[PDB]
């Protein structure tokens, strides 16, 4: 009579396919996903901390366009810049504006210490229509449009030491008038110069006047340009005229910080790993989501899926 | 007697050498080369549309170098600019030469459309014995280049909005005269200044009077710039001497277009991948003929060689 | 009575943990680390060839700041830049230094070819209290500081062609003085201007007059550019004051030689690769003593241990 022993393995009545180096399709009893492939939609607030910049620009908020009043001094993990902003002061540019922005949002604070420089023999204070707070002709928060006093701009030449522990950033600006009236009206001569210099750097700008197409019903613009100044190093801000004047310094730090384009909403939750669509989970290697990323984020791959087998080849029968 | 049952496998005169992860050398019954070594000699004019630039090199099909004539309005996939390229126009620099060949080679086209600037008050269409055209003084097709009339050169102020629904690409110059006397001659006057501005952009440029080394006996330059205007947007050309002037804009496209430098002839054949030295087959994973690549290409790899095993070890006798 | 016949593999006292695809954590009967850790904490004089810049940076050896007189003409496959290295000459600046310092520590010596000018109508040989060679006011070695003689600075127009077969590389400078006094004191008139071009480029720089920190007692400054000539091209100087004049020319090569920071000492022996901290061996393919290496060098890696097993899983007892 006897017996029969059979040995075996289990299977499945819904197996898996999966890719092997021999096969694109062999089905498996179970796989797991390795590509994330979607997110919540929203931008979880928990862990990193989170700073909306709402209609504001991240530079825009640094100079202290009066929409952006509610930013001074704030500080971020990540700027989450939106496509709706707009600018609503005196129209500028910065060249290299991209560096700016990039050095901001690395260092993760618009924390800001006024200075008194001694202005003597100018008008402070310039205020324009074009820039208007609290229903009142105004200007960037954090500079000071400088113009003659009594038909008179004297040559400035002005120090400020940088006698602290920490690295001094400070921003300033060029006005480039719409005609020749405007540079007699406001700097009352025809030629403004500023040289900017520390110890190891030099900056030297020459307005150019002119007609630029109107922005807010100006042909004029400001340029913007930065400094940063060592602990040890002494600021020398040397001009005759057209100097939109720094009222201090911002802080600058090196840290984890960054900043983001994006308009997914801000949502009370907790994720590691944020993109522009929003915060997607991280147990997985790779994503598809997006290739910008801020956290710990799964990898950014070209592929939809890719499944990895946890079990046996499915056989069934 | 009984029997006698061999299992075996098969065997061949003419085995192939490969690598394994354990043996630097072991033979098989087969193998395939992965690395692509040669080339045809010759650039394959499908599937790509070339455009063979012949003695033209890209900016000078751009400007209206007179050689260049027949390239206007063409369009390419690939243009292949050729060592044997020469200008024969008057002599011209492009700071940031690289910028501008790059991104005329990626938007892949020379469309250009006449625009009417109503240059009021100055000279248009001056020529050169250094440009020949049809056995006479000539300029740059697209380029204008305007001098004094009357011995008045007076301040030109001028708008061309972009009223249609892509971007438009204004190429312009500045002159640069050898001495004193030519500023006179043909600006009437010492100073010139010129800014081109639109409602995010400006780019304000002095000359440079002085003698650089002569190109055909001129030791004067033109310096080229360029100007991207927005649908919506303003181009404003603010200057009192010293323009060379566009005669309308180019359309700038985005797509699949490039550029390459080489010498293999044209051919009238397919191939998907175009090298320097010629089209390469595809088939293969990696190729070792050129790192630059345009279409459909196997990965440059620093190898000569590297043959995938497509059969067992061969075990002769 | 019989007899048994046992097979087996060895075991050892004293094994090894190692990591698989499956476990974290599996003892093998021996294994060898595959990241070299450690550095020598020197770096080894052969088989490069090792310039040790001790107090001076290449661009001071280049220039030619008194302290480094003995670096002229020398060559390196590695020049070393401690970090106690300073200035002690006129105080200058390099825009793009970074690219003046990568170009010549690439190229690999500062062989200078000394060439006749004849600046005629101005005081060659400019000195400096600031810049002091052997007790006595000095200069850049290898810079002219050209001044008025007789209240007269006429109008440089000079040429220097290159006839040899090799390119030449001009190093050269503009002067920007602390105040207005000094221009006339100087250069005898007000407004210098500085034309440096060849067939193909032009370098045009105007002077800014005015102070900047003081560097040694002195507010002025000059700044560094430089100009490479091929064959067959010449050399144009054009200016009429504020010109550091070139003494000659520097050969540029190209080869194998780069820079360094470190502050490793010097050592008698040989080692293929070299870091900032030391040589380190190169038998193990990859490392983590830096990022920054210079020859035969592991690849850096962000692990601490890479154990490879080179025996059989380990089974005591
Ligand atoms: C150089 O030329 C430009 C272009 O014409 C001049 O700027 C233009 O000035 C006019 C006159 O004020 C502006 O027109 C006005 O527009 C407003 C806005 O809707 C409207 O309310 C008025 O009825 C009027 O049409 C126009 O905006 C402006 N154009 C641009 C592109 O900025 C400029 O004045 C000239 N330069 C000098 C120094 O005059
Ligand atoms: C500044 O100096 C330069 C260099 O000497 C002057 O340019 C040179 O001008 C001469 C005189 O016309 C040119 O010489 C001629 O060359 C042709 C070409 O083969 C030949 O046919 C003539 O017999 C004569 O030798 C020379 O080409 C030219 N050199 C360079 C490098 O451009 C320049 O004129 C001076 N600046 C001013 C404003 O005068
Ligand atoms: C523009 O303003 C600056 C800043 O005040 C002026 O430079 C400064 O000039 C003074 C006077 O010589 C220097 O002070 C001296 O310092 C030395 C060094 O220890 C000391 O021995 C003296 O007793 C005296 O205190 C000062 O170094 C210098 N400051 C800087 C930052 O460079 C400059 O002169 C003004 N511009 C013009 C054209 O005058
Ligand atoms: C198929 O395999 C996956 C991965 O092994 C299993 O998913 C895990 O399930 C456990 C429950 O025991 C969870 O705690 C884990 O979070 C899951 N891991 C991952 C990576 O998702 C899944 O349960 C398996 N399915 C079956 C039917 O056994
Ligand atoms: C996450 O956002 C990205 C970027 O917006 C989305 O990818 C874009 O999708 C649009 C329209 O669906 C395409 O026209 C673009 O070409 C895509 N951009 C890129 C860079 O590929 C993406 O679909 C979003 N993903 C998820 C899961 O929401
Ligand atoms: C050695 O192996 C290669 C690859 O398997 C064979 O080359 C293929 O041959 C077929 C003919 O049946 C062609 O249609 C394919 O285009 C070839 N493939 C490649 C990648 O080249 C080759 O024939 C084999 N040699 C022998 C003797 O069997
Ligand atoms: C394809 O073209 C490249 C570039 O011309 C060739 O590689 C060069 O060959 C020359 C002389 O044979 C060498 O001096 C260069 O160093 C090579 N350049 C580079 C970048 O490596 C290459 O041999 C050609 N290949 C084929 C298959 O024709
Ligand atoms: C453990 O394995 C390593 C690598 O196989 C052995 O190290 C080698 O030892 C030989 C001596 O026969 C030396 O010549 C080599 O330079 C060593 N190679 C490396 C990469 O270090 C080691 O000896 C083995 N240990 C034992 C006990 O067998
Ligand atoms: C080799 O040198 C590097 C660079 O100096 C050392 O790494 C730095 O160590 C310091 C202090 O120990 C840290 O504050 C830095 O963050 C490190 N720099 C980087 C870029 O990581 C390194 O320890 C040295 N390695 C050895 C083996 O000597
Ligand atoms: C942003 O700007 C829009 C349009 O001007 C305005 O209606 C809205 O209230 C602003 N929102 C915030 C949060 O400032
Ligand atoms: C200018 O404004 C600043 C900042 O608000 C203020 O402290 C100061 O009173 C004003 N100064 C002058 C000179 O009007
Ligand atoms: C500041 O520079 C201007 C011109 O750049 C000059 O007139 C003035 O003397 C400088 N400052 C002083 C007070 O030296
Ligand atoms: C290109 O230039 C050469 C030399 O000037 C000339 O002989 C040839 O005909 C030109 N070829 C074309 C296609 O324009
Ligand atoms: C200048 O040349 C253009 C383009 O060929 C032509 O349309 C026009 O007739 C000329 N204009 C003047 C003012 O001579
Ligand atoms: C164009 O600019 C010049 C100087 O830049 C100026 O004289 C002129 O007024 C401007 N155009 C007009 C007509 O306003
Ligand atoms: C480097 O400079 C220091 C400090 O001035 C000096 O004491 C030392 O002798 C110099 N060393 C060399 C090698 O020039
Ligand atoms: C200037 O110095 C150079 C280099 O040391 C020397 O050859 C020459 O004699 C001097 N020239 C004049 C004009 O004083
Ligand atoms: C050199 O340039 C200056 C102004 O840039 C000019 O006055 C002079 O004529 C030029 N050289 C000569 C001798 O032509």
């Amino acid at each position: 009579p006897g017996a029969t022993l059979c040995l075996g393995h289990h299977a499945v009545p819904n197996g898996t396919i999966v890719k092997t180096i021999t096969n694109d399709r062999i089905e498996v009893t179970n796989a797991t996903e390795l590509v994330q492939n979607s997110s919540i939609g929203e931008i979880c607030d928990s862990p990193h901390q989170i700073l909306d910049g709402e209609n504001c620009t991240l530079i825009d908020a640094l100079l202290g366009d009066p929409q952006c009043d509610g930013f001074q001094n704030k500080k971020w993990d990540l700027f989450v810049e939106r496509s709706k902003a707009y600018s609503n002061c005196y129209p500028y540019d910065v060249p290299d504006y991209a560096s700016l922005r990039s050095l901001v949002a690395s260092s993760g604070t618009l924390e800001f210490n006024n200075e008194s420089f001694n202005w003597t023999g100018v008008t402070q204070n310039g205020t324009s229509s074009a820039c208007i707070r609290r229903s009142s002709s105004s200007f960037f928060s954090r500079l000071n449009w400088l113009t003659h006093l009594n038909y008179k701009y004297p040559a400035l030449n002005v120090t400020m030491p940088n006698n602290e522990q920490f690295d001094k950033l400070y921003i300033w600006g060029v006005h480039h008038p719409g005609t020749d009236k405007d540079q007699i009206f406001l700097y009352a001569q025809s030629s403004g110069r500023i040289t900017v210099s520390t110890k190891r750097s030099q900056q030297a700008v020459i307005p150019n006047i002119g007609s630029r197409p109107k922005i807010r019903d100006i042909p004029s613009r400001i340029s913007i340009y930065w400094t940063i100044v060592k602990p040890g190093d002494i600021l020398l801000i040397n001009s005759t005229g057209n100097l939109i004047a720094p009222r201090g310094y911002f802080k600058i730090r090196s840290g984890k910080s960054s900043i983001m384009r994006s308009d997914a909403p801000i949502g009370k939750c907790k994720s590691e790993c944020i993109t522009p669509n929003g915060s997607i989970p991280n147990d997985k290697p790779f994503q598809n989501v997006n290739r910008i990323t801020y956290g710990a984020c799964p990898r950014y791959v070209k592929h939809s899926t890719l499944k990895l087998a946890t079990g046996m080849r499915n056989v069934p029968e």
